């Protein structure tokens, strides 16, 4: 009970990122503008992520953090200005930063034995199920009222609140690059994908949230049972390289593809390679330091954050340029996690024949 409560609330803080993908349209009444506000939000997570570690180690935190997400949704709910969505994003960018180091802190601790290796597996998971669902989720709330996402969000905050109440960086080198490789490949595809289908073959926000929700339940299920059953097959570097692979197919034929049914479909099973990717990078943060765990987690947090704050913000810049760029751009940054994945297989290989011929 006490631990599906924390897995609630950090599922609505990262749906709090995407919640605004399909309503900005009718928010904005006249691209970059689009990002901007879920780059402020990713901002300002990374920013309060140290100083909300910091916070955390003098919990009421986690309540205090709750409050002000809901406060913010609220007044963004109520908000008309770009002034007071922008203070809404920065305040739900800092219950995000606050939040998170909360529940990281108590998931450790909670969680007995080892079995928080996995724990900490099915947290991710969650992260980015609730990021992709994010815009499945607002799209079918947008339905009765465009207004309407941003109360419904706020009201599970105030339950969520009830509820609650009731060292040596050579080797992070390598993941963290890749916790900044999933997280522009994923959240920048995110931010346009919706343009990008509203404007090459014109879908629907019914459509666009039925696509964008059966590929993120998709991506989930299959992430969970053939991720269990997948770590036999093959390790965590090739397992990475060959979603970013698959990843890269799927966009690939993506951007050749027109047909209502040919994207619907396509987009049914473009989620997969990023929730397979997710856990594996949490898997080689944890092994890459056992002992400097939070630290790690840390990194991993903020790393991440950076990525959602850059993806979308030149993901806009992009699509106001081409429309199916920020498809190239994802593209191009699997393909660049691919080489680095190779780059590190090599030097693994190198240093281990070294140390057996010593």
């Amino acid at each position: 009970k006490q631990i599906f409560v924390l897995y609630f609330n950090i599922f609505l803080i990262f749906l709090g990122i995407g919640l605004v993908i399909p309503v900005l349209p009718v928010y904005l009444k006249d691209g970059s503008d689009l990002g901007l506000l879920v780059a402020a939000f990713a901002l300002s997570q990374m920013i309060i992520s140290p100083f909300g570690g910091t916070l955390a180690d003098k919990k009421l935190i986690i309540c205090i953090g709750l409050i002000l997400f809901s406060v913010s949704e609220f007044m963004f709910a109520v908000g008309h200005n770009f002034s007071v969505l922008m203070l809404s994003r920065v305040i739900g960018g800092m219950s995000a930063g606050m939040v998170m180091p909360g529940v990281t802190g108590l998931i450790a601790d909670i969680s007995p034995s080892h079995q928080k290796a996995k724990n900490f597996g099915y947290m991710s998971a969650i992260i980015n199920s609730g990021f992709i669902l994010g815009p499945g989720i607002g799209g079918f709330m947008a339905e009765v009222s465009h207004r309407m996402p941003f109360y419904f969000a706020g009201a599970l905050g105030i339950l969520a609140f009830i509820m609650s109440i009731v060292i040596n960086w050579k080797v992070f080198i390598t993941p963290v690059i890749l916790t900044l490789v999933l997280s522009f490949g994923l959240s920048a595809f995110e931010t346009l994908y919706s343009l990008y289908t509203a404007d090459k073959v014109n879908y629907s926000p019914k459509d666009i949230s039925i696509a964008i929700t059966g590929g993120g339940i998709f991506g989930a299920l299959f992430q969970i049972y053939f991720f269990d059953k997948f770590m036999k097959y093959f390790s965590e570097l090739t397992f990475i390289a060959w979603s970013l692979l698959y990843s890269v197919v799927v966009l690939i034929l993506l951007v050749f593809a027109n047909d209502y049914w040919s994207i619907m479909l396509i987009s049914f099973v473009v989620f997969i390679g990023f929730d397979m990717i997710r856990p594996a990078i949490t898997n080689y943060f944890s092994n890459i330091a056992g002992e400097r765990q939070g630290f790690a987690g840390g990194l991993n947090s903020t790393f991440t954050s950076m990525g959602n704050f850059i993806g979308p913000l030149i993901a806009g810049a992009l699509f106001d340029v081409h429309i199916e760029a920020p498809i190239y751009m994802a593209i191009g940054v699997s393909l660049a996690g691919v080489v680095i994945v190779l780059i590190e297989k090599q030097h693994r290989a190198a240093a281990a024949d070294l140390e057996d011929n010593w």
